[PDB]
């Protein structure tokens, strides 16, 4: 079995007439057919070949290839954002009338899509405690199409046990298991050999890694896949990714190893020293012995992660003389960048709210959110000491 | 009021801090804050500027701008299809327990996502002959939400009369209307001045003119454009523009007027030599006196359009024998490019279907379909004659 | 023969493997051999295939093959500049001892090119009136290895007679004629035709049309285009093309009839408004028939291109004036993109320069310098009109 | 001093409008003026602001900044290769009547460079062993304008002492010493930091590592930029980096620390089994305390590369049955890839020539030179043990 490094490289690549080194970028609609009846066997599925961008596109499909590789799954799909990903499975494998259990700990877009979205079009939602295995085998029913799961999750990087979790959902033969494994990544976590179904990401956080594309990525079986293709991306999102963006997502994925090894190297070095620091009163990160679901993160997961929570003990007034203080860190949304990324809900993505109501989501007035980059460590720790030296 | 080039080339441009003449490409995901208060204030929307690429971008803004420019409406939102464009907007403004009106003569793409994606949500469809008026009246109920529309329409250039069906849409008052204007383009047909709520657009097509591009557009109302960026575009679909397709449309939209009156020229040039042509035995033109709805087209179409299908009268084996023998023409899906393509649906798009089954769904034997594109005409023209002399 | 809008949309091309629609870019610095002997026979020009992009590149080649139809030469070569197609060309032809006849009225950085960086390496050069057939004739050597031209050029759009200057230089065996075409394109003017080595131009300007790309381009015959491929370019300049721009000069191409047929039809009505106006004291344009060489013009030209020149009657603070004022022109260098650019140069590119100095280089102060865009013609000449008021 | 990582990543960046993370991509020609007078201020150099992108653009200009900062210079300069900065440096500061000394073992496109084309236009060229001291010291005369040098250098990977050859050179106060640094990058050497005056790169290779762009990098004091900017690309060359590429390389940028870092590892590791391999009879590695110069290589570099040329004792046939069994290393040309690339030159850079001829030039018949990528180094060992085993 060749090497994670070998495998994001190498994987998946398909011929070209000129033998260029680089994949190249078919930035092209449609494609030109030799006669009429080469035409008609492609859309008979009778001959190989392309047909029209949105259907897939060759730039695309050793993207695609990489991803399943990576994720050690049948196929791949790929979409021109996380959330096209998600919609485009759900949309795919649900109907009115249909049940979906999931965490209220969900990435914000997903919550909604959930709450708002298909709530709107039928689809009845449960939203649970995951950690909590009782909770999750009490609110399956027979109708239960979807179990929808995350981890490591937002704020408070909150840990899941997906085999687990999917022996519980599988107890219905009807239901699949979707997992959003944006944040641990294939280096990190590969939640299709503990039993779940449908792997999603978004690749505008780790997998592209240069903070440049919006892009999403689907692992499954063929089946599944097949359906998800021609149905939920053909005719129900559309969110067809530009073959530039795959280009670079291809581009971005020949330093993935690398970046992910560097990544969480400097992320656990970061953890010690805000966790002994006096002016931080909690760091959430799932490598620390304190951290609740420990002991399920290291079964399920290689490395710890390069993202950190951390709550400061001066509240929203310290959060915000930090950030602004910062000269290497940038303040921005996402995550998963070469650069070092940090925001302070309450005062940034939470501003519409009152402190009560964040509170009821889980944001707490001193909590920052770290996306630890690919900088010196040096660098980035001198950066925080003088920003928590201004509170 | 400026003309449709100077508009095409001129309108929605934002400035940039260097000055650059051609629009820059914002090609990332996120956006940096100069403190936690500034991004509080994006977050609240007490201050303009972006926040992350799903939500808006200044390369895509410049363009929803432009295509909003063009239809004469107050606000522009791209995807990255057009079918991401019409999913978004059907997302947005349906529910389960509403009722759309449309027709069967619909992109095949919109035809599933209507017949089998929106029905398996809990929305009501009816597919009427939109020609037809009365029909029109007689399928609108109290729960009716969406009348979508499509003018002209394949496989026989339908034409259908879009002032007076939204007359009779807007009898129920929580109607909008819906239509995809990808064929006739703002150069010939601007759906918004003749009571339109919304129009959609695959950009793939003339908009972007080049063949390299897969994006939608929709132009509408501020207040509906805004729902349908922050819950269809952003959660429900996901299906965002690449910044560097964004500029390739913008790019395309400079030659806009220019190429679509040499489309439109080239092609009434064509219908004639058609129309003409002892082997040909009926032409589909909106521009031809004997074309149902003439006087129709006439009335709301500035030109009559660079599509043209026509019947061989040597059926099936014509069709082929024709295609297979042409060389400047190229046998592909899609239309709007600078190249001339051709496509004959009996043998191509629909070889997995029996005659019957073909014929169902309008598709004749003899059947073919022709986008016109910009090459000399007498060169179109000899190419389509020496291929006709073969059969 | 092909009409020129075929030949720009289809000549040249390469097939690739998909039979994508639109040429692939490849985005690659190498290029993979199936053998140690399949390298070794593309080294020793036994077997066709690429090696690396200063070489020659798959996307390139089409670029240089479509140049190559329009001028109707043997060859193209592709550079990442217009200074880089002219130098990588005398790089190769000359030598230290060799003499080169030119004109005084060149393009700006060509001028310098041949004043300043050719004679310091050992070539003699005479700049002489090309209008002047005697003083041509009178300025050629045994030793005259090119003879250089330019026309029309600025900044009074000078005209001289290529057909009649290349007999001259062709006296004697072993000069060669290099003409800069760019102004007038292959839409206007076809300088082999005519007798000419070597044309050159900058791609920058209307080739790619859309004033995001900086390139170069030289036709000439196969043997000369070797030796310019695999000396100058790959050696003595590195002036290497992107494949990036090099796709987007082949897309810029696919319009490129339309565009100078709308350039130059836009460009006639303007100079009519202009001399026609009381405070424009003199046009500069080609096909007037007051122009100097108005009959060369007639003969080597098929339109009489889109640059305008004028002199306003109020100088140098007219001229200010009026490009401070103008909306819809745009003030900025270049030539040749679909928006009108305008400058000043008294005011602009000629700040360095005393009055004195600068009409010796043949710059006055009313000297107004227009490259007429896309826009439609009735808001260009309402933008002037309304700046020209303001004198 | 920030640490190589946070230097690649953060250094040179300039503002833009929109305050987005990723540098945007100025893909534009030219550049607007807000008035007439700050145009002349512009190219009066008066005011700062751009102009044109041959003279410079601001994507690439974050380029430049940060590749001075790398090498820790005053300023850098951008091509479209690197023989385009190598040629347009030396065009700017030779002249007819002047003198270079330089190696026989050069790149073979600079030999070719300085034998055939300098020469050709004046200028004397003396090739010396550089790694002879007392060599250089003799070819040193009055006009000797440059001293021109490369270490590690093809194809024995031969180094030289750049502090004690520039301090040779340095005896003529007329005299620059230009290092191709190249092969070493500023992750292993600094030759500003050693007394040499100007630094050249092929960026085509490690720095921006993915085998997607040909480009070139200069850095040197600002009064020699300045010159080369404005003599040598602006009008000499022409060789002026296509936006997109100096995104492209700047992205590269991004995982420059760490792509170093696992090269250089994977190629320790690899020289070890090489060098104790039975089919493998000498092996050429700058840290091999066999190399001749491994004292210097240890003084000068910090760590001693990802090249490794090898000789298979059973010499040709044993190099290509290496190789076209090679799965995993790829046959081409260039270097610095993030995937292994292999040759053999006997059999294919070298084909057209006799074995006394590639004897002459240093290229033996068992001689391979491998650039070791990113991949897990047990996979590249493992491809080379069993391509090996086939010998």
């Amino acid at each position: 079995k060749s090497g994670l490094g070998t495998t994001a490289i190498h994987a998946g690549t398909l011929k070209n007439l000129y033998g260029t080194l680089a994949m190249p970028i078919y930035q092209t609609s449609t494609f030109i057919f030799d006669s009429a009846e080469q035409g008609g066997r492609r859309f008979a599925l009778e001959e190989a070949g392309y047909i029209y961008t949105r259907l897939g596109n060759p730039t695309t499909t050793v993207l695609e290839n990489k991803i399943a590789a990576l994720e050690e799954g049948e196929a791949g799909i790929a979409m021109s954002s996380g959330m096209g990903a998600i919609s485009s499975t759900l949309w795919t494998v649900l109907k009115a009338g249909d049940h979906v259990v999931t965490d209220k700990t969900l990435y914000g877009c997903t919550f909604a899509l959930m709450n708002h979205g298909l709530t709107r079009f039928g689809v009845e939602v449960t939203f649970v405690d995951t950690s909590n295995l009782e909770e999750v085998k009490n609110a399956m029913k027979k109708n239960t199409r979807v179990v929808y799961l995350e981890t490591p999750a937002n704020p408070n990087l909150k840990i899941v046990d997906l085999e687990a979790l999917s022996k519980i959902a599988h107890t219905n033969p009807n239901t699949l298991v979707i997992v959003d494994n944006t944040f641990a990544t294939p280096y990190m976590q590969k939640p299709l050999k503990l039993g779940v179904d449908i792997v999603v990401h978004s690749a505008t956080k780790y997998l592209n890694g240069h903070g440049d594309v919006i892009a999403g990525l689907v692992v499954t079986r063929q089946e599944l896949a097949d359906q998800i293709r021609f149905v939920g991306l053909k005719d129900m999102t559309g969110a067809v990714l530009g073959p530039q963006e795959a280009y670079y997502i291809i581009r971005g994925l020949k330093t993935f190893e690398i970046r992910m090894e560097r990544h969480c190297k400097n992320a656990r070095t970061i953890v010690d020293f805000l966790n002994k620091h006096p002016k931080v009163e909690k760091v959430y990160y799932p490598g620390l012995e304190t951290h609740p679901g420990y002991e399920i993160a290291k079964k399920q997961m290689k490395d710890f992660g390069a993202m950190i929570s951390f709550e400061l003990k001066g509240g929203f007034e310290a959060g915000k003389t930090l950030l602004n203080n910062l000269k290497l860190c940038s303040l921005a949304v996402s995550l998963g960048d070469t650069e070092t990324l940090i925001q302070h809900p309450a005062s940034m993505t939470h501003s519409p709210y009152t402190k009560e109501e964040r509170e009821v989501a889980g944001i707490t007035d001193g909590l920052v959110r770290l996306s630890v980059g690919l900088e010196n460590v040096e660098d980035i720790i001198a950066d925080l000491e003088q920003g928590l030296e201004k509170i």
